[PDB]
Formats: structure tokens, C-alpha cells, sequence
């Protein structure tokens, strides 16, 4: 019962020499998958791993033809059979933020497992969240800092309440729990999971494209101050 | 079952030339019923429309005696039984009105809020909604056309930045119940006792300090606003 | 009760007060502060509030402390109910509560009204007797208002409908109802509150402090602008 | 004069004014609309503010008004002084200045005090008349005050220090010393300060009107918030 | 030639243990004086200057009958003849108070105005300095500490982003003129008369209403104090 | 009298293939030369010019070594003797300017003639500014539109009367007015623009080097939301 579904993909030419991450074009939709690929180590990412992260994601950015981008993890892991996204730390992944913060793309994130440290983060700052019912685990180690997206961010989405909580304690936080403080979209069963992602994707992809940008900016506005501007103002000039 | 008791309303004087909209006032409460009066077409609302609408929600922001005002949709369709608040398409001046208005304006969802009148019910300042035919859809994604302002950005304020990017991203169908669950909708009511709930809510707010309520919604305003927010709150300081 | 002595001192230097209590954990680098006027529902009166603002004032300078529990003393002896803070410079104490360099947990054991409803918003976390905790917003009907982190602060807690609702209508609601709002982290058993804010206190005190401060004045900077760039930026200057 | 009859044609449906004057220009999409109460100052009473908010209305709705020039006539008949507006809804004015898609270009021809300053800090633009322009904000000492556009946003044009100058002291300025300041966009003769502003107008007016309402409402959206996000992507919207 | 007229001023009672600062009342205005008393070493503070001067400030902030402080130095330096308001080292709390406090603290550069010094004189709502002797210089940077506060950020709601940036990237020292025409310093003054220029400006600001005085300092503090600012502002309207 | 001391630069290894732009790295100072190399056209930019100024300034902002960049152009026009910083459009031009924002280096513009429509919006995103008293000359020719940075940033430097004035009109302005109005630091002779500019880039690296990238980013705090926030915490999580 893995998540992925081989036969949905195709490898995106050009990426051959990639390690850390997989990054596959859909066979008909206007979707890509990038995924960590290290579950031998939880999808921990290290400085290398930051690195093919944003060239495929910056790759992803200039696509004409892609209109949304599934960020997951693979798995399972062959030492224990365990299921993460992303564990965190082992460019800088700040940059990989803003790039998924500014693409004029909708980012869903697919939470497979665990999302801890920076890989939490990464899920925070995607534009949308599915999780898998059993294996999804939220967890901000941080504390035990990501004063900006990872954290601010998670505010405008949780409320001051709940976001001040996740970060001071630390706790761990089922798929279900973080759907009712609103960080996760929809909880999916995690065979499911890529499945589910597909139909949003599809939903995404049959709306008008410049709408998608227009309004994804239009939602960014509201925090990003001057730069928020700089791209919904920049896709006004159309 | 009628959301509408007939018994409970009074039409406004200076408007028996109104079309697509109908303008109340209770017979007893500081309150008023505005609503899309459409129903053959799901209280889709055109240029003319907006008209009266943005007249009849003028007129009760100068109404002294008025401190509640009820925004909801006539029902139900008189060919096919369907319900509808508003299914959407000078809007934009409609939503500054509600917005700067100094009363309280509680939209009723009776049926369908799609598109611009999804919009019109995320800039209230409350919702309740129909438990059986509330139906919330953001359509303007899927329509080519978009609203960047309180229709959208102002939804991320009541539902967080995930569940907003969603139901506009997506444009999917919600009940009362999940909308409500998300934080966008008040409460839910048995849809023969929307307004009935609707003049419960209206007689609470006015049994207050007018004058506490109006510093209250500005004071909210204020934190999103930013100077248009800071003048009508400070506009209301200078006045005290 | 929600109080145990057995894990409490007193503070050194605070045997005056009579409106507040004040201890210090035997253990933990948390402290308990508390109204102490149960008889009129731990309202608070000028002088309450001079007390209060002392005790957070020497909480927030005491660098052995990492946590402050911000509760109510009861039951009342005069009809054994239960009460947080029942209403009336308390706005001095609410930026000291947003200002300092430590994790302020409310726990709310009886009602929250008025001032009392804002002390508990402006906290940084917020646990509540599911028993007797009750949330109520009165001013408005007493023609007086919080257009401040009584309100707005709310807002950014569980939401401007939500925000908009306790206000304008100030009904009473319950901590299962805050809960699901957003301006309750957790409900617990009444006689289990305190226990469970100290094992809360536990969890926040076992991490680095330094990124306890830099994280609470990370959060705040996304609304105190240029006081929460100041503190953020402050406490930055440091490392 | 300021005033030149031979360019303005007074605008149908307004023969009614009585405090204001409204006229179109000959040739150019600009408008003229002046405070017409000379022998008191340009000060405005409520129905002053009827009929500024009616015209400006009218003009916001123009299609084929690009710039709205905002004066003042004069002299007074009782003194010979100059005025642009002495000062007392005047808010929804305001607002209306903000809002509308057009470039607002106040004329200052002489004293442009109080509501009357206001009014001149909320214009896109500011021309005065050397000779004659005297800013000065009163309020203060009138136990009023204008914590909105008039004082704010005064702020975002030449800086908090000055701006807290200008309204905790009001004293008098030039037009010299108040476009030093950078709330003045350029000085100019008495005699020339419509036909500067015709001249500023016709610029204005010859570029692409699209994108001269988007860049007043990309100007607004640093400081309007939510409003001015709502209408800079309401102006998107079109395209 | 020295700004300071003795015959104007009167010790405040209950400071005869100040060492590092002097705090007088006005014989005659609502004014006060709080004044660096460290000449011998250019004013700079050390810890214990910090805690008289906030002890100084919040007697200042709660006298009912005070609506201007006057922050300045004394001088000139025993040991060099040379004048300094304040050359720098519990600060931002200070800074705070100055922010928040219902009554205009007008700052009187005398001397040189270094590090810390040249914040306070930044987070002041007013700023009048000495022609001949005011000299500003923002030190922090090439000490290795910072202010990414009110002493920075906040400069650059005076003088705009590209001033700013300038005067703390390189610290150059600039003069009073200069500084004016930056924006940061609203008007030069003779040394000599320093003082009583800042006087004479107090007296025009206690000419008129304290309640609108205290108002639009709060009103001006909003638009970049967010959460805070909205608190003290909507503070006075609660009052109100 | 060019601005431009050749003794003092050296070319930066990697770079033979510029061709609309010139990169030099100083031979004493932390300090770089990056500047628009179309002079014949007036340094207008084209799709690859920015390509290249966009390569040229993303390794200036991962050079250890580099505290300081300048960025001008070089001239005059062989076509007619006239000098240009940069006339604007012939990777998009936005992601310099963030590009520029972001980088935890000091950014001097140093204009060194017509600085027009894309030219003047990458002046005024510089931290500093420093203009030809002779040659510099200002005009936001857009209208004849950059509601970013290029606009609402300009508003934070010379207030928004005067912010708006130059924008609506599009009117042509010297360094000396635009000295007056805020958005130029300094004023300086032609035949001195560059030496003045290694001055005040001397005087930014003597400081400590940690102080001024906190300074950069904190002064951007006030105006870019979250990510502001990101990059201020950033830098404060060392
Ligand atoms: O709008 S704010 O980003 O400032 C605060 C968000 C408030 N809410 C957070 C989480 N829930 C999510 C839906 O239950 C509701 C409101
Ligand atoms: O602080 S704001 O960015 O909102 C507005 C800037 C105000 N000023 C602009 C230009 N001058 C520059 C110095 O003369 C002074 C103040």
C-alpha cells in the first residue's frame, strides 16, 4: 500500500544525475511530483539535498505547462519501514521557502509521514496540505528556531493560540489534529494520498491559470508586504 | 417552513419601486431585512441590482433608529423549489458600504452563496446559515474572474491562509456545517428559523451600547484596514 | 482543588499582598500568580491591579524563570463558585504579559469576564477548566469596550466571524466551545488544571530559553510592529 | 487671477451649487471643483459638504475625467485675503478623494487650515501659491483632531517628525517651507497656479489612464490595508 | 553661552539622590527637564544612568501636571570644554517609554548624539538641535552592536529608506543642518539658545488641548506600532 | 573623464562569456563592479541582459569575501557620447530587484547617466544611491507600469506627494532634485562617481560585517511582511 503510483509519472528530462530528490511530470496533467528521497535516513535533507530541491522546484517555476507542483516524501524506509515527509535538517532552504512561497504555482504539500524540524516547515509555507490518516506526524523540534515562515506563518493559518503552542511544547500531532486547528487541508488514507493529490491538482489545473496566479498573490498580499506587492502588482501588468 | 414570517416585517417607505431586492424593517427591533429578491434566477444579481442594493444598504446606514442590519435571499425558486442567497453576477462600493457601515451586518445564508455572492457574505461581519440548503461555492476561479480584496484575502482573516487558498483554489461546495467547522460561518439554524435565529442575534447586539458596538466593528476593521481602518475608528474618537 | 501546596513557595518579598498570591515552583522554573478575591469573583480593583503588575514585573525579571501560570484563587466562600477574573493600567499589565521574555499560560478555572476575558486573550496559551471555565465579553453592554488585544488580539486567534460574535452578542461560552474557536489550547479536568499547566510549564522550561524568547517575540512581530521589531531585534542583539 | 474663465465650462445639472463651483475644461479631461464661500474663508458648513461630495461623486463617475483639480476661489470680498479651505461626513470626502481613479491635484490659492489642510494631505498632489498658500493645522487648540489621512498619512509625506511638528505646535507655514517639508509638490505664482495646474494636468492626462489608476492604487495599497488592496485588485480585475 | 538658564528651573522633589541625571520642573510651564549628567565622559550612560533615567521618565509620564519633556545634556565637558547630549553606553525599555508616554518628549541635541544616544534622540517625537555643537552619529554599527528598533527602522519613517540606510551603513557624522534637511531634526537653533527655543516650543504645545495632544501622539504612533499602537490609542477612545 | 579606473578591477574568474554586462571584483577591497555594458543602446536591457545580471549579482551575493556591490554602467555611447545607467527594458527584471533586496550585502546603484523606466526602478531598490551631478538623470517612463518596489518603494524614500509626482508625470529629474527629494544619498562629479562610490564602499566593510547585514535586513523588516521577518530572523538564528 504505497502512496505512489509509478505508472502516473514520467521522469522529467534533464534530471538523471538527482539523488536526494525524484522529480516526476504526470502522463497527462499539467502536475508534477518532487519528492525527498532519502527514506533510509526519515528524508532528512543536507545541504546537497537543499541544493536539487530548488533546481527542480525552480524547474517546476518555468514549466508553461505545469500548474501545480506535489511536494511529498518517498518511502518507506528500507532500515524500518517508518514514513516521512521530511525529518528536517541532517542555497539554503530559506531560499527553497520563498521559492515555493513566490512561484506563480499552486504548491500542495503531501504529508506522508513525519514533518519535523525544517521539513514541518516546508509544509507550513505550501500554499495547501493533505495529510496521510495513519502516518502523517507533525512535529516543530525547532526549540528543542524558524522565526519566519516556519513559525509566523503557521499563525495565519492555526491562529496566535494554537501556533504558539505547536512551537513551544513541541509535540508530536496526528494528521487529524492539525486538520482541526486548520495547518492541513484534508486528511487522506495514506494509500490514498497521492491519489487524492491528483484530484485537487486536477480541480486546480481546470480553472483559469492567470485567476490561479492572480489569486494565489492575492492571498500572499496580505502578509508579504512590498514584495507581496511586487508580485500580485507584477502580474497585474500581466 | 418559509424562512420569512411575514407577521415580523414592515416594507421601508420610499422604496415601492424596488425589483430585485426588498427592504424591510421589523415591526418592533432596530433591525432590517435586505435581500436578493431573484429567486427565479438563484438571486443572481445584475448591474440593476447592485443599484437598489447599494441604495437600500445606504439608506439603512443613515437610518439612526437602525442598528442591525439582515442580508439574506428571498426564497425559494418559484420554478424549481431551490433555494439561493445569492449565486453572484459597482459590487465592489457594496462591499465598502458593509464594511464601513457603524451597525452590525449579519448575512443570512438561506441557499446557494456562489461567486460574488459568496463574496458579499465573507465581508459581513457575521454569518449564519441554512443547516439543510446553505451552499457555499467560490465559482470565480473556474468563471475567469476573481476577487483579490475582501472576497478573498479578507476569507484568509476568519478561516486561516490553508482553508482560504482552498475553497478558492479548488472552488468546491461546502454545507453550513463546514463552513462553519472552518470558521467562516457563526452558527447553523434549521433553515425555517434562520431569520428567527437571525432577530435573536440582531436583538442581543442591539440590547448593547450602540455607540460600544460601532467602536467595537472599527476597532476589528482596524486590524486590516490600515488607514481607512484607523480613520473611521479615530473618526469616531474625534466624535467622543 | 486545582491547587496543590505541596508544590508551591511563596516568593521572598511578597508577604504584603492581599488581592494576589505569588509562588515560585519547588521545582520548576515556573511561577504561580493568581487574583486573590474569590469572595467577589477575583474581580479586580485599582489596588489588584498595582499587585498584579508588580508580580509579573519581578516574574519577568526573575532569570530562574521560564514559565508564568496566571490563574484564579477559589472557590468563592460566599456561594462556592469558581471565577479567573471577573473584571474591574490594566493595560500596563497586559504589555508587560505581551512584552516579557517568558511563555505566560492562562489558566482559566472559573469565569472569564470583561478585563478578565483580556487578560486571558493576551496570554500566550490558554488552558481551561472544562467544569467551570466560562467565557464571556461584557463590556459592550456596560458601554465600555477593549478595542485593543481584548479584541482585536482575538481576531488573530480564532478568527474575525468568531472575534466579531464574542463581542458584538457577549455571550457565555464554555472551554470546549473556546476550544474549537481557537482561544483555548487545551481543556482539562477542573481539579487536574494546575497539573496539567505544570506539566505544560515542564515541556516549554525543557527547551533552549533563548529560543523560547526569540520564538514568543517571532510570533508577536507579526502584529506589534515596530514595538515587536524592537523586542525581536532586541533580543537578537544579544547571541 | 488664479482663475481662468476662458478655459471652464461650467458642468450641466449643477446650476444649483451654492458653495461650490464646478466646471470642465474646454479642452482637457480636468475638472475644476473650488470652495465658493470667499467672504468667509472657503470654510465649510454641512451643506458645503453636501455639494463637494455630490460634484466629486460626479466627477469619480466621469469617464472622460482623468484629473480633478481641487481649489479654492478668492479673494474675499470682505479682506481681499485668499483662501482654499478654512475648514468646518467631511470623512466620506475624504474617502471619496482616495478612492476615486482619478489624480487629485490640490490648488493651494491661500489658507488651508484645518479640515481645510486636511483636505490638502489626503490629494494625490500639491501645488501652492507662493505668495498666498499658508498651511496651518488647527485642531489642537480647538480641543478637535483629525487622527486619520489628516495627521497619519501627513506622516508618510514628510516624515514623523515634521508631521508631529505641523499638528502638536500648528504652526503657519509657506508654501516654500511646506514643499521643503515634501508635503508640497512645487511652489508657483499666484497668477500661474492654475495654469500650472492645467499644465501638471495635461501631462497627467496624456499617458495611459489604466495605468495611472493602477499606479494611485499601487501608491494607496502600502497604506490602505485591506480597502486598498480591494481596489487596486478591483482595478486588475478589468484588464 | 550655555543653554541652560538656572533661573527658569526648579529641582523636582524626591531625586536628591540622582547622580547621572538632573531632573527640574519649570518655574512657570507644565515643562520639565531631564538632562544627561555625566559631561566629564560625553554623556554616555553606563547601567546605573539607564535606571535613573527610566525612574526620571516614569515620574515624568504620571505627573498629571506635565504635558512636555525636554531630554537633553548637560554641559560642556569639565575636562575638553566639549558638548555631547548623549555619546551612547534597560535602553529600550526607556525607548518605550518615551514612546508610549501621553506627552511630547522633545529631544535638545546639545552635543554629540553617538550610539544609543543618537537612538533616544530618534525615538523622540520631536528633535531640536544646536547649530554649533549638535553632532549626529550612528556608532552601533562599527561597535559591533545594533538597534534594529526605533533607533534604526524607525529613523526610516523619518528621513525615508535611503537616508537611513546611509547614515547607518557608514556612520558619517552629520550636523544639525544636515540632519534637518534629512527630516530627523525638525529646526536648528542657536547653542546658546537651544533651551529656550525648546521652551518656547513646549509653551505652544501646552497652549492647547492636552486630551487632543495625547490623541494625535497615539494617532501618529499607530501607523507603525500595530497592535500596540492600536492598544494605547484605542486606549484614550475607551476613555474617552 | 570616465568614471571608470580600470587599474583598480580585476575580472572575476567564470565570466568571459558576459557580454551585456562587465563584472569586476576590486584589488584591494570586499567590494564589486557590476555594471549594464550596452552603451550603444543606451544600457537598455534585454531578456539575456537580464539573464546575466542576474548570474553576475547571485554570485556576488554568495562571495564570502564581498561585503559591498555597485552597480552601474558603463559608457558613454560610442553612437553619440550621451551616458547611461540603465533606460529600461529593449528571468524576469523582478527577481533582480529581489534578488538585490534579499542579499545580505550593501547594494550601491551608482548612476552615471539616464537611469529610466526598468533602469530607475533598479535604482531606487538599491540600498544607496550615488549620482552624476552632470550626467544622472531620473524619468519613470512606465505610464508612457512597476507598482513594486519600482513605486510603492520609492513612496518610503521621498514621501508620497513627491513619490507620486514622479510617476504620474514622468518627468526627467537631476541627481541634485533627486537629492533634495530623498532618493539619492549623494551628489558627485562624473569623473568621481566611482571613487566616491569605493569611499563609502570602504566605509560600509570597515564595519562589523554581521552589524550590517542585521542593519539591511531589519530596515527591510519595516516594509516586507513576513518574508521581511524571514530574513530578519534568519540572520538572527546566525
Ligand atoms: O486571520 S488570522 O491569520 O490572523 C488568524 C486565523 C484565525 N483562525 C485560525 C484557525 N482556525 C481555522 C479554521 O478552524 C480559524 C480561525
Ligand atoms: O516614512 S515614510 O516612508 O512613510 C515617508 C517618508 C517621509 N519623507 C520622505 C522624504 N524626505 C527625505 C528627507 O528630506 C523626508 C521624509
Amino acid at each position: 500500500d504505497n502512496p505512489f503510483d509509478a505508472k502516473a509519472w514520467r521522469l522529467v528530462d534533464g534530471f538523471d544525475d538527482l539523488t536526494d530528490i525524484t522529480y516526476h511530470r504526470h502522463v497527462d496533467d499539467a502536475t508534477v511530483r518532487v519528492a525527498f528521497n532519502r527514506p533510509e535516513v526519515r528524508n532528512a535533507f543536507r545541504p546537497h539535498t537543499v541544493d536539487e530541491l530548488y533546481r527542480v522546484l525552480d524547474h517546476a517555476r518555468m514549466s508553461p505547462d505545469v500548474g501545480v507542483v506535489l511536494l511529498t516524501g518517498n518511502g518507506p524506509s528500507p532500515k524500518d519501514g517508518g514514513w516521512a515527509f521530511c525529518s528536517g535538517g541532517d542555497l539554503h532552504i530559506l531560499e527553497v521557502q520563498r521559492l515555493i512561497r513566490f512561484m506563480p504555482k499552486v504548491v500542495i504539500c503531501l504529508v506522508n509521514g513525519w514533518a519535523a524540524g525544517g521539513g514541518h516547515s516546508l509544509h507550513v509555507v505550501c500554499d495547501l496540505t493533505l495529510a496521510s490518516r495513519e502516518y502523517a506526524r507533525f512535529k516543530q523540534t525547532d526549540a528543542d528556531f524558524d522565526g519566519g515562515y516556519g513559525s509566523a506563518y503557521l499563525a495565519r493559518q492555526v491562529g496566535q493560540k494554537f501556533a504558539r503552542e505547536i512551537f513551544f511544547l513541541g509535540r508530536t500531532y496526528t494528521a487529524e489534529q492539525m486538520h482541526q486547528m486548520g495547518a492541513v487541508n484534508a486528511v487522506a488514507e495514506h494509500a490514498e494520498l497521492e491519489t487524492v493529490g491528483l484530484q485537487w491538482a486536477a480541480e486546480i489545473n481546470a480553472k483559469s491559470p492567470q485567476a490561479q496566479r492572480m489569486l494565489k498573490f492575492a492571498f500572499n498580499l496580505l502578509d508579504d508586504g512590498l514584495v507581496g506587492q511586487q508580485l500580485f502588482a507584477g502580474e497585474a501588468t500581466r
